[PDB]
Protein backbone atom coordinates (compact mmCIF):
# COMPACT_ATOMS: atom_id res chain seq x y z
CA UNK A 1 0.00 0.00 0.00
CA UNK A 2 3.06 2.34 -0.40
CA UNK A 3 6.25 2.62 -2.11
CA UNK A 4 9.48 3.66 -0.13
CA UNK A 5 12.47 2.70 -2.50
CA UNK A 6 11.57 2.00 -5.79
CA UNK A 7 9.80 -1.69 -5.73
CA UNK A 8 10.23 -3.48 -9.16
CA UNK A 9 7.98 -6.24 -7.88
CA UNK A 10 6.15 -8.16 -4.79
CA UNK A 11 6.59 -11.47 -2.93
CA UNK A 12 3.96 -12.88 -0.52
CA UNK A 13 3.32 -15.85 1.31
CA UNK A 14 -0.06 -15.16 1.59
CA UNK A 15 -0.61 -14.82 -2.42
CA UNK A 16 -1.74 -11.41 -2.00
CA UNK A 17 1.46 -10.29 -4.03
CA UNK A 18 3.25 -10.89 -7.36
CA UNK A 19 4.93 -14.11 -7.14
CA UNK A 20 4.95 -16.48 -4.00
CA UNK A 21 8.87 -16.89 -3.38
CA UNK A 22 11.69 -14.95 -3.26
CA UNK A 23 13.66 -17.24 -6.23
CA UNK A 24 11.15 -16.34 -8.49
CA UNK A 25 11.34 -12.43 -8.14
CA UNK A 26 15.30 -13.08 -8.23
CA UNK A 27 14.40 -15.00 -12.06
CA UNK A 28 12.36 -12.40 -13.15
CA UNK A 29 15.10 -9.62 -12.54
CA UNK A 30 17.09 -8.83 -15.80
CA UNK A 31 20.62 -8.93 -16.26
CA UNK A 32 23.68 -6.45 -16.61
CA UNK A 33 21.44 -3.82 -15.44
CA UNK A 34 23.29 -0.20 -14.32
CA UNK A 35 19.83 0.55 -12.01
CA UNK A 36 18.48 -1.06 -9.45
CA UNK A 37 15.79 -3.54 -9.14
CA UNK A 38 14.01 -3.77 -5.97
CA UNK A 39 12.02 -6.91 -4.44
CA UNK A 40 9.26 -6.01 -1.76
CA UNK A 41 8.72 -9.68 0.85
CA UNK A 42 5.66 -9.59 2.67
CA UNK A 43 5.39 -10.89 6.27
CA UNK A 44 5.97 -14.92 6.43
CA UNK A 45 7.72 -17.95 6.69
CA UNK A 46 9.97 -18.96 2.92
CA UNK A 47 11.56 -22.48 2.76
CA UNK A 48 13.75 -22.17 0.04
CA UNK A 49 17.47 -22.14 -0.64
CA UNK A 50 18.46 -18.81 -3.15
CA UNK A 51 20.65 -17.96 -4.78
CA UNK A 52 21.61 -14.46 -6.70
CA UNK A 53 24.44 -15.12 -9.55
CA UNK A 54 27.55 -12.98 -11.02
CA UNK A 55 25.13 -11.73 -13.75
CA UNK A 56 22.34 -10.79 -11.50
CA UNK A 57 23.61 -7.27 -10.59
CA UNK A 58 22.42 -4.22 -8.29
CA UNK A 59 19.88 -6.34 -6.30
CA UNK A 60 17.93 -5.53 -3.49
CA UNK A 61 15.75 -7.56 -0.95
CA UNK A 62 13.54 -5.45 0.69
CA UNK A 63 11.40 -7.24 3.73
CA UNK A 64 8.88 -6.28 6.15
CA UNK A 65 10.29 -6.34 9.49
CA UNK A 66 13.30 -8.39 10.55
CA UNK A 67 11.10 -9.81 13.11
CA UNK A 68 8.67 -11.02 10.72
CA UNK A 69 10.00 -12.09 7.39
CA UNK A 70 12.00 -15.47 7.56
CA UNK A 71 14.27 -17.18 4.69
CA UNK A 72 14.77 -20.67 5.96
CA UNK A 73 16.61 -24.24 5.27
CA UNK A 74 18.77 -26.50 6.44
CA UNK A 75 21.41 -27.96 4.08
CA UNK A 76 24.89 -29.20 6.71
CA UNK A 77 28.12 -31.41 5.70
CA UNK A 78 26.99 -33.75 8.14
CA UNK A 79 24.44 -35.23 5.81
CA UNK A 80 26.63 -34.76 2.56
CA UNK A 81 26.40 -31.19 1.28
CA UNK A 82 30.00 -28.76 0.89
CA UNK A 83 30.49 -25.78 3.00
CA UNK A 84 29.69 -23.71 0.36
CA UNK A 85 26.85 -25.20 -0.98
CA UNK A 86 25.42 -24.99 2.83
CA UNK A 87 24.30 -21.73 2.57
CA UNK A 88 20.52 -21.02 2.90
CA UNK A 89 20.86 -17.50 0.65
CA UNK A 90 24.32 -16.71 -1.62
CA UNK A 91 24.59 -13.56 -2.66
CA UNK A 92 27.48 -13.61 -5.49
CA UNK A 93 26.05 -10.29 -8.19
CA UNK A 94 27.92 -7.27 -7.31
CA UNK A 95 25.92 -4.31 -5.56
CA UNK A 96 23.88 -6.75 -3.37
CA UNK A 97 21.70 -4.55 -1.12
CA UNK A 98 19.28 -5.98 2.12
CA UNK A 99 17.41 -4.65 5.11
CA UNK A 100 14.72 -5.65 7.37
CA UNK A 101 14.80 -9.20 7.12
CA UNK A 102 16.57 -13.02 8.56
CA UNK A 103 18.27 -15.41 6.96
CA UNK A 104 18.74 -18.27 9.30
CA UNK A 105 19.60 -22.27 9.55
CA UNK A 106 18.44 -24.83 11.28
CA UNK A 107 20.39 -27.41 11.31
CA UNK A 108 21.73 -27.56 14.70
CA UNK A 109 24.87 -27.97 16.16
CA UNK A 110 25.33 -32.16 16.06
CA UNK A 111 25.26 -31.35 12.20
CA UNK A 112 28.84 -29.76 11.82
CA UNK A 113 28.91 -26.95 9.20
CA UNK A 114 25.88 -25.07 8.10
CA UNK A 115 25.38 -21.59 6.40
CA UNK A 116 22.73 -19.12 6.84
CA UNK A 117 24.21 -16.88 4.44
CA UNK A 118 27.44 -16.54 2.09
CA UNK A 119 28.47 -13.16 0.42
CA UNK A 120 31.00 -12.94 -2.31
CA UNK A 121 29.61 -9.56 -4.10
CA UNK A 122 32.08 -6.31 -4.25
CA UNK A 123 30.12 -3.25 -2.68
CA UNK A 124 27.38 -4.82 -1.05
CA UNK A 125 25.83 -3.59 2.57
CA UNK A 126 23.29 -4.92 4.49
CA UNK A 127 20.72 -2.54 7.43
CA UNK A 128 18.83 -3.86 10.36
CA UNK A 129 19.21 -7.82 9.47
CA UNK A 130 19.77 -11.47 11.64
CA UNK A 131 21.73 -13.93 10.35
CA UNK A 132 21.42 -17.07 12.74
CA UNK A 133 23.11 -20.24 12.96
CA UNK A 134 25.62 -22.57 15.03
CA UNK A 135 28.21 -23.55 13.21
CA UNK A 136 30.01 -21.08 10.64
CA UNK A 137 26.91 -18.72 10.49
CA UNK A 138 27.70 -16.08 8.19
CA UNK A 139 30.58 -16.75 5.14
CA UNK A 140 32.35 -13.49 4.52
CA UNK A 141 33.77 -15.29 1.19
CA UNK A 142 35.44 -12.38 -1.06
CA UNK A 143 35.29 -8.72 -1.81
CA UNK A 144 34.07 -5.83 0.07
CA UNK A 145 31.27 -5.96 2.69
CA UNK A 146 29.49 -3.26 5.32
CA UNK A 147 27.44 -4.81 8.18
CA UNK A 148 25.33 -1.71 9.89
CA UNK A 149 22.96 -2.11 12.84
CA UNK A 150 22.84 -6.39 12.26
CA UNK A 151 22.39 -8.88 15.19
CA UNK A 152 24.60 -12.23 13.98
CA UNK A 153 24.65 -15.32 16.26
CA UNK A 154 26.49 -18.62 15.99
CA UNK A 155 28.74 -20.96 17.82
CA UNK A 156 31.87 -22.54 15.71
CA UNK A 157 33.68 -20.00 13.33
CA UNK A 158 30.52 -18.00 12.88
CA UNK A 159 31.81 -15.23 10.90
CA UNK A 160 34.73 -16.48 8.57
CA UNK A 161 36.29 -16.18 5.12
CA UNK A 162 38.22 -13.84 3.20
CA UNK A 163 36.35 -10.45 2.13
CA UNK A 164 37.75 -7.47 3.23
CA UNK A 165 34.47 -6.43 5.69
CA UNK A 166 33.40 -3.78 8.63
CA UNK A 167 30.70 -4.51 10.84
CA UNK A 168 29.72 -1.38 12.19
CA UNK A 169 27.11 -0.77 15.88
CA UNK A 170 26.18 -4.72 15.37
CA UNK A 171 25.27 -6.49 17.62
CA UNK A 172 27.38 -10.39 18.18
CA UNK A 173 26.21 -13.12 20.31
CA UNK A 174 27.59 -16.58 21.10
CA UNK A 175 25.23 -19.00 22.04
CA UNK A 176 24.78 -22.28 23.47
CA UNK A 177 26.84 -25.22 21.60
CA UNK A 178 27.41 -28.82 22.12
CA UNK A 179 28.65 -30.56 24.75
CA UNK A 180 32.35 -30.19 25.10
CA UNK A 181 32.53 -27.48 22.30
CA UNK A 182 34.32 -23.96 22.19
CA UNK A 183 33.05 -21.11 21.03
CA UNK A 184 34.70 -18.64 18.43
CA UNK A 185 33.63 -15.36 17.13
CA UNK A 186 35.92 -15.41 13.97
CA UNK A 187 38.20 -17.41 11.77
CA UNK A 188 39.54 -14.94 9.27
CA UNK A 189 41.44 -16.67 6.04
CA UNK A 190 44.02 -14.40 4.64
CA UNK A 191 46.96 -16.46 2.85
CA UNK A 192 49.22 -13.99 1.37
CA UNK A 193 50.72 -10.25 3.15
CA UNK A 194 49.67 -9.11 0.33
CA UNK A 195 45.95 -9.33 -0.16
CA UNK A 196 43.54 -6.56 0.90
CA UNK A 197 41.62 -8.43 3.41
CA UNK A 198 40.28 -8.96 7.18
CA UNK A 199 37.25 -9.09 9.76
CA UNK A 200 36.89 -5.57 11.56
CA UNK A 201 34.54 -4.81 14.33
CA UNK A 202 33.50 -1.50 15.06
CA UNK A 203 31.46 0.04 17.86
CA UNK A 204 29.66 -2.91 18.57
CA UNK A 205 28.59 -5.01 21.80
CA UNK A 206 29.82 -8.23 21.68
CA UNK A 207 28.24 -10.87 24.34
CA UNK A 208 26.25 -13.68 24.96
CA UNK A 209 22.78 -15.39 24.45
CA UNK A 210 20.00 -16.10 27.21
CA UNK A 211 20.94 -19.74 26.99
CA UNK A 212 24.76 -19.25 27.32
CA UNK A 213 25.04 -16.51 30.19
CA UNK A 214 24.30 -18.93 33.02
CA UNK A 215 26.61 -21.74 31.74
CA UNK A 216 29.90 -19.66 30.59
CA UNK A 217 32.25 -21.37 32.96
CA UNK A 218 31.01 -24.65 31.23
CA UNK A 219 31.82 -23.55 27.23
CA UNK A 220 34.89 -20.97 26.71
CA UNK A 221 34.13 -18.58 23.97
CA UNK A 222 37.32 -16.58 22.07
CA UNK A 223 37.50 -14.00 19.77
CA UNK A 224 38.69 -16.03 17.34
CA UNK A 225 41.50 -18.69 15.81
CA UNK A 226 44.01 -18.46 13.12
CA UNK A 227 42.18 -20.30 9.92
CA UNK A 228 45.17 -19.59 7.49
CA UNK A 229 48.53 -18.16 7.60
CA UNK A 230 48.06 -14.30 7.54
CA UNK A 231 44.85 -14.22 9.28
CA UNK A 232 44.03 -10.83 10.15
CA UNK A 233 41.35 -9.73 12.32
CA UNK A 234 40.87 -6.30 14.74
CA UNK A 235 38.10 -5.04 17.31
CA UNK A 236 37.76 -1.52 18.12
CA UNK A 237 35.66 1.18 20.28
CA UNK A 238 33.23 -1.93 21.04
CA UNK A 239 31.70 -3.20 24.35
CA UNK A 240 32.43 -6.61 25.58
CA UNK A 241 30.85 -8.66 28.65
CA UNK A 242 32.96 -11.37 30.63
CA UNK A 243 31.62 -13.99 27.75
CA UNK A 244 35.23 -13.71 26.31
CA UNK A 245 38.05 -15.52 28.45
CA UNK A 246 40.91 -13.71 29.13
CA UNK A 247 43.34 -15.18 27.16
CA UNK A 248 41.26 -13.55 23.87
CA UNK A 249 42.48 -16.00 20.74
CA UNK A 250 43.02 -19.45 20.75
CA UNK A 251 45.20 -21.12 18.53
CA UNK A 252 44.77 -23.27 14.94
CA UNK A 253 47.38 -25.93 15.42
CA UNK A 254 50.47 -25.49 17.66
CA UNK A 255 52.45 -22.42 16.53
CA UNK A 256 50.97 -22.38 13.18
CA UNK A 257 50.48 -18.51 12.45
CA UNK A 258 51.37 -17.45 15.28
CA UNK A 259 54.18 -14.75 14.23
CA UNK A 260 52.87 -14.06 11.25
CA UNK A 261 49.06 -13.13 11.83
CA UNK A 262 48.06 -9.68 12.86
CA UNK A 263 45.27 -9.43 15.63
CA UNK A 264 44.85 -6.12 17.09
CA UNK A 265 42.64 -4.61 19.87
CA UNK A 266 42.24 -0.32 20.34
CA UNK A 267 39.91 1.09 23.10
CA UNK A 268 37.57 -1.31 24.31
CA UNK A 269 35.09 -1.04 27.35
CA UNK A 270 33.60 -3.56 29.73
CA UNK A 271 34.73 -6.81 31.54
CA UNK A 272 36.17 -8.51 29.05
CA UNK A 273 38.18 -5.78 27.12
CA UNK A 274 40.70 -6.07 29.70
CA UNK A 275 44.25 -7.31 28.20
CA UNK A 276 46.54 -7.48 30.99
CA UNK A 277 46.12 -11.66 30.38
CA UNK A 278 46.20 -12.04 26.67
CA UNK A 279 48.13 -14.42 24.90
CA UNK A 280 51.98 -13.56 24.21
CA UNK A 281 51.91 -14.23 20.88
CA UNK A 282 54.08 -11.80 18.71
CA UNK A 283 51.17 -11.25 15.95
CA UNK A 284 48.70 -10.15 18.94
CA UNK A 285 48.76 -6.28 19.76
CA UNK A 286 47.59 -3.10 21.65
CA UNK A 287 46.75 -0.59 19.62
CA UNK A 288 47.73 3.16 20.91
CA UNK A 289 47.75 4.75 17.78
CA UNK A 290 44.90 6.42 16.38
CA UNK A 291 46.39 6.80 12.77
CA UNK A 292 46.64 2.92 13.11
CA UNK A 293 43.24 2.43 14.33
CA UNK A 294 41.74 4.69 11.52
CA UNK A 295 43.30 2.68 8.76
CA UNK A 296 40.60 -0.11 9.66
CA UNK A 297 37.77 2.43 9.67
CA UNK A 298 35.33 2.21 6.36
CA UNK A 299 36.61 5.23 4.14
CA UNK A 300 39.95 3.73 4.50
CA UNK A 301 39.35 0.12 4.64
CA UNK A 302 36.67 -0.51 1.60
CA UNK A 303 36.70 2.50 0.23
CA UNK A 304 33.07 3.83 1.57
CA UNK A 305 33.53 7.15 0.77
CA UNK A 306 32.64 6.16 -2.59
CA UNK A 307 29.52 4.23 -2.40
CA UNK A 308 28.13 3.83 1.28
CA UNK A 309 25.94 6.90 0.19
CA UNK A 310 24.36 5.33 -2.60
CA UNK A 311 23.04 2.12 -0.57
CA UNK A 312 20.31 4.27 1.45
CA UNK A 313 21.09 3.05 4.44
CA UNK A 314 23.36 5.24 7.64
CA UNK A 315 26.95 5.29 7.53
CA UNK A 316 30.30 6.73 9.30
CA UNK A 317 33.62 6.73 7.37
CA UNK A 318 36.13 7.45 10.09
CA UNK A 319 36.81 6.93 14.28
C1 LIG B 1 -4.74 -4.38 -3.30
AS1 LIG B 1 -2.95 -4.77 -2.80
C2 LIG B 1 -1.85 -5.10 -4.33
O1 LIG B 1 -2.30 -3.55 -1.94
O2 LIG B 1 -2.91 -6.09 -1.84
C1 LIG C 1 37.22 -25.27 9.00
AS1 LIG C 1 35.81 -23.99 9.15
C2 LIG C 1 36.48 -22.21 9.10
O1 LIG C 1 34.75 -24.23 7.95
O2 LIG C 1 35.00 -24.25 10.55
Amino acid sequence: QSSTVGPNVVVAADGSGDYKTVSEAVAAAPEDSKTRYVIRIKAGVYRENVDVPKKKKNIMFLGDGRTSTIITASKNVQDGSTTFNSATVAAVGAGFLARDITFQNTAGAAKHQAVALRVGSDLSAFYRCDILAYQDSLYVHSNRQFFINCFIAGTVDFIFGNAAVVLQDCDIHARRPGSGQKNMVTAQGRTDPNQNTGIVIQKSRIGATSDLQPVQSSFPTYLGRPWKEYSRTVVMQSSITNVINPAGWFPWDGNFALDTLYYGEYQNTGAGAATSGRVTWKGFKVITSSTEAQGFTPGSFIAGGSWLKATTFPFSLGL
